[PDB]
């Protein structure tokens, strides 16, 4: 019947969805949430055979194992085993758009397993099998007999196997299809894989069982009282002796308990649900749940006979919290939330889309350590364990239905079609039915990028109906349609409007006050972290803090979707779109994370951690005002550490206990600071330290920090008198200056410093020249589809203007001998096709002390696209182990992404001055640098710089970091000015005007000498 | 002490180039043992009779942002016309110059002074690349005001009718000038982007025969 090409058939014989069950037969075990003998796992070694299409599968496979099959591990994505290639496409579907049809050549994975079943399981009760995740559709067989069918890759499919099993050995046969009508609703921007990627288990339930249960918590005005209501549903033999007891626990103390027989209240003319009961438990002064303090209670639901016989027990963690929208604000337990969130896909560089506990824990610890308090399940229900973890560690969650039809034209072609309503409703309803009891979930999402159709409105209402405790949001069709309680745009900018027809992305500040608008605004996606990005991140957070109704957003996104491949030597390297023969593909657009696939942070993570701090500071004289942005907890594990340093030199320091109530303030007056002797700038640096370890951080953890410039005493003392006088030697070809063991050589043909000698060794491999370009960042390339080349992208404008091809034309090069120095004056003009782009005028003054003062003045044609940078570069002949500097650091920082960096004395190994972005680009820059030390060299002034073994040219010509090769010597790029990196999105110019080098005339000066 | 600051010479040297004389100077402005600003300059006079003045200023970060960063002098001559290539023709400042247009403007010297009843800095014109007055010509990228009244007199006179034209012509040429503000006139109202807080500034002017 080809059910995989019929949106009308999304399952066959599948059991109803419900909350996590373990069918404990002992209440104490359910209370402690210990393992259940009634719940077995079938994960492990299975048999697998790949086929080009289902019609290729031999009939024998249903009854007997295939010799050609191999033994592989499950869960797993078969692309991760090499049976076929994983495909990375963003918007464009991986198959021809001809709904509900899929390619005749449909990759088919035949999984099979021989397992044992204890006769005890078949003598009573019900035995079902559960597939937590199968991509994308499958047929099931047990001992040769067809069982059922299922679709939707992100929610569990359950089947009753009671009448198929036999005591002893049994054999399952699962035929998984890569493509199905279900694929049309799974066009998320990620790797397209397939197989049984989530747990497979066997559950045993009594004939008379708990088939479903809902837990709700209502509160009085001040949350000093609560009522926990638990609706429990049963199946099987309904009798007067049956009872349900719901007891609530706080540790080993039972705080509440209620018992009752079945038979709900009357609801209509036909009566009520005789197979249901609702228990109501009163709880005084309940401990409230939040990401700040994840207080949890344990609820045990016991199905039993009135006289004391337990039939079965189920249970869940209960988080007492109220989520409601009032007067335009999203409130948690009555307080306005400030969502510090991030989008997180389920990705692993080695295992694909298979998740494991360790990876989940690592992510959560890293997220909380970096001040995140929320996560969005982009763009499908997650692995069941994820929610449990979020409940226990404390993270607000946006549970999103597995629905995305981005490739359709228009985007809502299927979501506005009533014939697709059935398939869609199952993706929404089954999600809610599964996760409604998790306190961590505070908002339901109808899916992602599927336009806005009537089906969305229908399902929006369905949820409001069945679960009035959680707000419902959906961004499609404009981000503010009738299908969302929250204005949830993606990449809407802070101050700039993007008036797209039909679906404009207004400036978020302006969006809130549009006539008639009252809803709160929380971006479902913003600050695209693709490669060297997150510029302008601070601008969002300043707005979030100033506008009550701007309540945050979810950064896009958590981790690069890169996969590991191996070279001929068996060495691993990160791969992206197209690296597996997959085509069409969207190359590196699958890597947009704050951390690498292996979870190593990207420089942008620190910027996020800083802007998302929970403590705000203000300075007034000797007083530091600390404000808490916590809504519930007190600062009971925080101490303030302060330090005053003069140009990196520690003068004073100390620590003060932090004792601020949520939303409160605390004043801390610093001691009488001693007026410094030396000249220079005094800097005050404060940091919040967590003395004690927690469940998510180690002792000493730094959660916040801030810097301030204090007093400054400008140096008015003239340096000592020079002993010698530099000597000039002229030739038609050069101007050579000598002073002791030091020598400078200027080429009279090029007009550049071509060499220097410190002692008996040369210092340059390449002449010191002007640089007005940079290896393009992903934000400069600005493309989200490897097929669209936006001529408006910065890289395209620089290329068309000739910035990368302009050649320096010498206009002047003269030498002058002064009383105590030699002066070299030069002027160059860079041109492209008779067009003068830049003009650089310099002077090099080498005096008797051995120092070279380089004064640079540049003119940039007002009509040429603003340049990426304005500085100099050269390849030093030597390679040193350390890089020392007085400026912003220690990590990479750019003009629009440097609030996190601190001014101080930093010292790192050369390697740390290079950021390993998978797709190479300008990187490792450090700004606000007053002094740079490398080997025998020292540069002084006020500049930005990056130093490494890779030239801008190599970075520019290389697609993968693993293909880079250290060049001889060290490449140095010292800029007087550098363009912002942007990142509001990576498919259009996103660098704010204030970070564009548009001044027309620039000036900077550097002093080069020996250390 | 900005109104008290005293120029204290730190350096003053002379050098002869192939076709010019280079005067290098350095000054420090202090008050109560505190260096407010450091002005470093070079003067280059070439054979064409042009004096190129390069100025680099340091402003202590802990001192309030200065009202302006420039040079001034009282010219002996009194011409009746003022010609310049820049924003105009009317008085305009950094945060109030959108209405002015870049072009060649020529007005009588009086028009270069705004008669506010309560005297104060006035008549400035921004984004100027060339200014002509009598036999003088100034080129660069600066703001300037020119009139018969010194900033000192304007600052000491409460009513405009009490102002007296001084001998010669006072010239104020600024590489940078602070915004005037106005959101209200009873509290700091000059927006951050219009405050001279960069710490380090640089500008260049060329003085020559008209
Ligand atoms: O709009 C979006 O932008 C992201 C770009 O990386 C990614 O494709 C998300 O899934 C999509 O919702
Ligand atoms: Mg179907
Ligand atoms: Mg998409
Ligand atoms: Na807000
Ligand atoms: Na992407
Ligand atoms: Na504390
Ligand atoms: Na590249
Ligand atoms: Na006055």
């Amino acid at each position: 019947r080809r059910d995989w090409e019929n949106p009308g058939v999304t399952q066959l014989n599948r059991l109803a969805a419900h909350p996590p069950f373990a069918s404990w037969r002992n209440s104490e075990e359910a209370r402690t949430d210990r393992p259940s003998q009634q719940l077995r796992s079938l994960n492990g070694e299975w048999r697998f055979a790949w086929f080009p299409a289902p019609e290729a599968v031999p009939e024998s496979w249903l009854e007997c194992d295939l010799p050609e099959a191999d033994t592989v591990v499950v869960p797993s994505n078969w692309q991760m085993h090499g049976y076929d290639a994983p495909i990375y496409t963003n918007v464009t579907y991986p198959i021809t758009v001809n709904p509900p049809f899929v390619p005749t050549e449909n990759p088919t994975g035949c999984y099979s397993l021989t397992f044992n079943v204890d006769e005890s399981w078949l003598q009573e009760g019900q035995t079902r099998i559960i597939f937590d995740g199968v991509n994308s559709a499958f047929h099931l067989w047990c001992n040769g007999r067809w069982v059922g069918y299922g679709q939707d890759s992100r929610l569990p499919s359950e089947f009753d196997l009671s009448a198929f099993l036999r005591a002893g050995e049994n054999r399952l046969a699962v035929m998984v299809l890569r493509w199905s009508d279900g694929s049309y609703l799974e066009d998320q921007d990620m790797w397209r894989m397939s197989g049984i990627f989530r747990d497979v288990s066997l559950l045993h339930k009594p004939t008379t069982q708990i088939s479903d249960f809902h837990v709700a918590t209502r509160f009085n005005d001040d949350f000093s009282r609560a009522v926990l209501e638990a609706e429990v549903q049963m199946c099987g033999e309904l009798r007067d002796y049956l009872r349900v007891t719901v007891s609530l626990w706080q540790g080993e103390t039972q705080v509440a308990s209620g018992t009752a027989p079945f038979g709900g209240e009357i609801i209509d003319e036909r009566g009520g649900y005789a197979d249901r009961v609702t228990l109501r438990l009163n709880v005084e002064n309940p401990k409230l749940w939040s990401a700040e303090i994840p207080n949890l209670y344990r609820a045990v639901v016991e199905l039993h006979t009135a006289d004391g016989t337990l039939i079965e027990a189920e249970a869940c963690d209960v988080g007492f919290r109220e989520v409601r929208i009032e007067n335009g604000l999203l409130l948690l337990n009555g307080k306005p939330l400030l969502i510090r969130g991030v989008n997180r896909h389920e990705h692993h560089p080695l295992h694909g889309q298979v998740m494991d506990e360790q990876t989940m824990v690592q992510d959560i610890l890293l997220m909380k350590q970096n001040n995140f308090n929320a996560v969005r399940c982009s763009h499908y229900p997650n692995h069941p364990l994820w929610y449990t973890l979020c409940d226990r560690y404390g993270l607000y969650v946006v549970d999103e239905a597995n629905i995305e039809t981005h490739g359709m034209v228009p985007m809502n072609r299927l979501t506005d079609d009533p014939r697709w309503l059935p398939a869609m409703s199952e993706r929404v309803t089954r999600m809610v039915q599964r996760d409604r009891n998790h306190p961590s979930v505070i908002i339901w999402s109808l899916g992602n990028e599927s336009g806005h159709g009537a089906n969305h409105d229908a399902l929006y209402r369905w949820i409001k109906s069945v679960d009035p405790s959680r707000p419902v949001q959906y961004e499609g069709g404009g981000a503010d349609t009738t299908a969302t309680d929250i204005i949830c745009p993606m990449y809407a900018r802070v101050d700039e409007d993007q008036p797209f027809p039909a679906v404009p992305k207004w400036s978020i500040k302006k969006w809130l006050s549009l006539p008639g608008e009252t809803r709160p605004l929380i971006l479902c996606e913003y600050a695209h972290a693709m490669g060297n990005s997150l510029g302008g991140f601070a601008k969002y957070w300043q707005a979030f803090r100033q506008y009550p109704r701007l309540q945050g957003g979810f950064v896009w996104d958590w981790v690069d979707q890169s996969l590991i491949k191996y070279d001929e030597n068996g060495n691993p390297w990160s791969a992206y779109g197209g690296d597996f023969g997959d085509t069409p593909n969207d190359a590196q657009f699958c890597m947009n994370g704050l951390v690498f696939a292996d979870r190593t942070p990207h420089p942008a993570l620190t910027e996020a951690k800083h802007q998302q701090q929970f403590f705000q500071f203000r300075l007034s004289g000797q007083t530091i005002e600390v404000t808490s942005e916590y809504l519930f907890r007190h600062s009971d594990n925080e101490l303030l550490h302060w330090m005053v340093a003069l140009d990196g030199k520690p003068l004073a320091s100390g620590e003060v206990p932090l004792d601020v109530a949520p939303q409160g303030k605390q004043l801390i007056e610093l001691p009488e600071l001693p007026q410094p002797e030396s000249a220079g700038q005094l800097w005050l640096t404060v940091r919040v330290v967590q003395p004690n370890a927690t469940a998510w951080s180690e002792a000493g953890h730094i959660s916040a920090w801030q810097q301030w410039r204090l007093a400054e005493n400008l140096s008015v003392t003239l340096p000592a008198a020079s002993h010698a006088i530099p000597h000039l030697t002229t030739s038609e070809m050069d101007f050579c200056i000598e002073l002791g063991n030091k020598r400078w050589q200027f080429n009279r043909q090029s007009g550049f410093l071509s060499q220097m000698w410190i002692g008996d060794k040369k210092q340059l491999l390449t002449p010191l020249r002007d640089q007005f370009t940079r290896a393009p960042l992903d934000n400069d390339i600005g493309v989200s589809e490897a097929t669209r080349i936006d001529p408006n992208a910065w890289v395209e404008r620089w290329k068309a203007a000739g910035h990368y091809q302009a050649e320096a034309a010498l206009l002047q090069c003269t030498a002058d001998t002064l009383a105590d120095a030699v002066l070299i004056t030069t002027a160059h003009a860079w041109q492209h096709q008779g067009k003068t782009l830049f003009i650089s005028r310099k002077t090099y003054r080498i005096d008797g002390s051995g120092q070279m003062a380089i004064t640079v003045d540049v003119e940039v044609a007002s009509d040429t696209p603003h340049p990426a940078r304005i500085g100099l570069n050269c390849q030093l002949a030597q390679v040193a182990e350390r890089v020392n500097w007085l400026g912003l650091g220690p990590q990479e920082n750019y003009p629009d992404r440097l609030t996190a960096a601190c001014f101080d004395r930093w010292d790192l190994p050369l390697s740390d001055m290079y950021t390993p972005y998978v797709f190479p680009s300008e990187n490792g820059l450090r700004c606000g640098t007053r002094e740079l030390n490398y080997g025998p060299h020292q540069w002084r002034g006020d500049f930005q710089f990056n130093i490494s073994r890779y030239s801008q040219q190599q970075l520019m010509e290389t697609s993968h970091r693993h293909l880079l090769h250290a060049e001889e010597g060290t490449w140095l790029n010292i800029d007087g000015f550098h363009m912002g990196i942007g990142g509001d999105d990576s498919w259009s110019p996103s660098v704010s005007a204030e970070f564009q080098l548009s001044a027309g005339r620039y000036h900077y000066q550097l002093v080069w000498c020996q250390k």
